[PDB]
């Protein structure tokens, strides 16, 4: 470690620990400058040298944290604890944690070498037809989004689980016994605690169950309507009107956004289109004009555009010459206040539109806090940062939005199109809810033991099961590790912020629309223009993580607590609805029939 990236002295006491960790805050910013960079130039172009290059990053990071965590520990570890500074009993608190700097040298250099072949096997993984192979984004992701072939459905979710999951099983196996080793000696019970600290709530996982409980009937009621609109289409053979919905039938490779298949269950279909997607296509829309959109909204609330440096340093579509790059999307601080990025391959669509304003939605976080001391330089809690621009994705998705920005025609209001539209916006967002639950469960149980590797994915397909109520549609084995097969496994990020954020955002929503000064129907409301919208979340956005985010969101909202009854209140009309048509259409809603798979296609697997 550089001389100038070490630690100096410092008095063991609150007034000596306050000195520390304005040091420590300064020397922080370059070495998670040389992370991010480091990262940046292997997500976008993966090669063995990047590789390299972004693992000895990594002990660096890892040197750092190092010595300044042993400083931390010597001077503060007994007495931190009782400071009278609750931000600085945050920062020291995190200083004293070392995670995988904990690890002594030769494991360290295992466990940054395990993420990057993790990470480049999830990333360059193909599906191969005899020379051609399909990579999941596009390719892949095109034809669970568009093909009805259950054969072409089938081998295209097959090939993917295998493809990614098989060769991430034995290195997900000595990652989880690496992490949790680093993470013990810091005093959590298992990594899965130290993820969970991050919300600051000793009831955290109780008031997700209490959460889920209040959601759970309005995906029962979507699951029911939307298997029996299945059933319609694929036969009495592939689909069970009381057993799990086959996992590759849903419009997605994870069956954890249903929009995909809004045509086949939208209620009025002589109503206007609400599905924008062939619109944008036939209007020639490209990535260009998608990021210029959302970007005009954020501007029209008075927040931050984006700066040339992100014009600049950004990846808006998946590269044109021979480079294999990470397609996931993301967006991307540098801790210099000055470069900001999106890397995503973006695609002409409906829901990529949503996406581009979701990663739009980190960048503004990141202009907001950029000039607090870099340890604030995170969302109140990760959730909050997750919701920034699905907030304004739920304005932008408004018929009323689309026709302003030339995607539709004027389209009426009556209850006819507000069915349509909560339908289409519950395939997004509620059939989500179950899985954005799930994974973190499964992973939480890998890291506390409950779940060793010989059960992977018999509780990974249990619990898919008991919340999706999807079934594999070819027989799994312990051989396949289809929860490696989810970006966010093999990329070691946690999954629980998805969850928090879609109840969160409505509860956003709720309190911009009514600064805003709107008085109609919550899921008829439009922020655009409104500058006091905008400066309620802006007063968010400039919090970073200075204050608890129970506080924040009290500020922000009127309650200091995640609530449901925004999301309920909002799609309220169509959880009426479905309830009445399931039991008129005399729908059981679940599965009881949990055993049930469906059949191989007769010239399975050819065709
Ligand atoms: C779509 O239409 C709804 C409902 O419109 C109402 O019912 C129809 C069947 C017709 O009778 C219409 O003539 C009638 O307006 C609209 O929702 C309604 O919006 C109005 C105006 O924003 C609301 O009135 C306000 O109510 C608050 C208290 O809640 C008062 O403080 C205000 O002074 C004001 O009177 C009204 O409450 C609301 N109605 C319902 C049932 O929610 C909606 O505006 C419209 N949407 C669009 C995009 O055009
Ligand atoms: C971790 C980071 O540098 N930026 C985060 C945003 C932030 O916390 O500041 C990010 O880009 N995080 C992205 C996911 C990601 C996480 C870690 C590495 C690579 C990608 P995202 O949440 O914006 C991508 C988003 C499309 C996503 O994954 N959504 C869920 C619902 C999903 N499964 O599709
Ligand atoms: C992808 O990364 C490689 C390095 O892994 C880059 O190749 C280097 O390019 C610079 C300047 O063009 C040369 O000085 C090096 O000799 C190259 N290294 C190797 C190993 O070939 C490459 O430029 C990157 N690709 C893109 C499009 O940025
Ligand atoms: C796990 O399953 C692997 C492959 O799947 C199997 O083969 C196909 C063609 C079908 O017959 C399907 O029903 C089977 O699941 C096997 O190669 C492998 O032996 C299995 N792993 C273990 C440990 O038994
Ligand atoms: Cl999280
Ligand atoms: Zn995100």
């Amino acid at each position: 470690l550089d001389p100038g990236l070490q630690p100096g002295q410092f008095s063991a006491d609150e007034a000596g620990a306050q000195l520390f960790a304005q040091s420590y805050q300064s020397s922080a910013e370059q070495v998670l400058f040389q992370s991010v960079a480091a990262s940046w130039a292997h997500d976008t172009n993966i090669t063995a040298e990047n590789a390299r290059r972004q693992e000895e990053a990594a002990l660096l990071s890892q040197e750092f944290a190092e010595a300044w965590g042993q400083k931390a520990k010597e001077l503060y570890e007994p007495i931190w604890q009782q400071f009278t500074d609750p931000q600085l009993r945050r920062i020291i608190g995190a200083v004293r944690t070392l995670g995988s700097a904990n690890l002594p040298l030769a494991k360290r250099q295992q466990y940054n070498a395990l993420l990057s072949q993790m990470s480049r096997i999830y990333s360059t993984a193909k599906v191969c037809l005899t020379a051609t192979c399909w990579s999941l984004d596009p390719d892949l992701t095109n034809i669970l989004a568009s093909s009805r072939s259950y054969a072409m459905l089938l081998f295209a979710w097959e090939g993917w689980h295998n493809a990614a999951g098989i060769p991430l099983k034995p290195l997900y196996e000595d990652f989880t016994a690496l992490s949790n080793e680093a993470y013990k000696q810091d005093g959590f019970t298992d990594t899965g605690a130290y993820w969970r600290s991050w919300y600051n709530s000793p009831t955290f996982e109780d008031d997700l169950e209490h959460l889920y409980q209040q959601l759970e009937p309005l995906y029962l009621n979507l699951h029911a309507f939307v298997r029996r609109a299945l059933h319609r289409r694929y036969g009495d053979r592939y689909i069970n009107l009381r057993g799990p919905i086959p996992a590759h039938l849903l419009g997605d490779m994870w069956a954890q956004s249903w929009e995909n298949i809004y045509d086949m269950v939208v209620p009025f279909p002589d109503k206007p289109n609400l599905d924008v997607t062939s619109t944008m296509l036939q209007q020639g829309w490209q990535a260009t004009h998608m990021f210029r959109v959302a970007e005009e909204f954020f501007t029209s609330l008075e927040l931050s555009p984006m700066p040339p440096e992100f014009w600049e340093g950004s990846m808006l579509e998946k590269p044109a010459d021979g480079r294999e790059v990470v397609c996931h999307a993301s967006a991307w601080d540098f801790y210099n206040r000055k470069d900001f990025r999106i890397k995503q391959c973006t695609r002409v669509t409906m829901d990529q539109l949503s996406t581009v304003h979701h990663e739009m939605g980190h960048i503004q976080y990141y202009l907001q806090y950029k000039d607090l001391p870099v340890s604030l330089r995170r969302g109140a809690n990760p959730g909050f940062h997750e919701a920034i621009g699905d907030v304004l994705a739920l304005s932008v998705s408004t018929p009323e939005h689309l026709h302003k920005i030339g995607l539709l025609d004027r389209v009426t209001n009556d209850t006819e199109s507000d069915i349509n539209y909560l339908l289409k916006m519950a395939l997004e967002k509620i059939a989500f809810l179950p899985f954005g639950y799930l994974v973190d469960q499964w992973r939480w149980g890998v890291f506390s033991g409950r779940t060793p590797p010989s059960r992977y994915n018999f509780d990974w397909w249990y619990l898919r099961t008991k919340y999706q109520g999807i079934c594999p549609p070819v027989t799994r084995n312990e051989t396949h590790f289809d929860a490696g097969a989810k970006f966010h496994v093999p990329n070691v990020t946690p999954y629980i912020r998805y969850f928090v954020s879609f109840v969160l955002q409505f509860q956003f929503h709720e309190a911009l629309c009514k600064e805003a000064g709107y008085e109609g129907p919550l899921h008829q409301c439009d922020i655009y223009r409104s500058t006091k919208a905008g400066a309620k979340l802006r007063k968010v956005l400039r919090a970073g993580s200075s204050r608890p985010w129970q506080e924040v969101l009290k500020d922000m909202v009127g309650l200091d607590a995640l609530d449901a009854q925004p999301l309920l209140k909002y799609f309220q009309l169509v959880t009426q609805w479905l309830q009445e048509q399931n039991q008129q259409n005399g729908e059981v809603l679940g599965w009881p029939e949990y055993q049930w798979h469906p059949p191989l296609p007769d010239n399975y697997p050819e065709g």
